[PDB]
């Protein structure tokens, strides 16, 4: 019902529904490489029913798409897909 975020062979996968279908859909990422507005793009590419994707810290503080996949799962965030948001839990991996 919710997204998560779980290490799956070394990597945070971070698994959502999607607007358009039911079917929940996975993202792989890399904390050293990829961003915060890699993932947001990816989303919208994969769900052309999205209007609007961003990513808030839990204080409600945009988070900069440039910033690093690996420090945004330093703590919670949260997750808005169109008119939903979604409070994130990652794991606390040091980093
Ligand atoms: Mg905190």
């Amino acid at each position: 019902d919710d997204v998560t975020v779980v290490y799956q062979n070394g990597l945070p996968v971070i698994s959502v529904r999607l607007p358009s279908r039911r079917e929940r859909c996975q993202f792989t990422l890399k904390p050293i490489s990829d961003s915060v507005g890699v993932f947001l793009r990816q989303l919208q590419e994969e769900d052309r029913g999205i209007d609007r994707v961003a990513i808030y810290s839990p204080d409600g503080v945009r988070v900069a798409a440039s910033t690093g996949i690996d420090l945004l799962l330093l703590d919670d965030f949260k997750l808005v897909i169109n008119d939903l948001t979604y409070h994130v839990r990652p794991p606390k991996r040091d980093l």
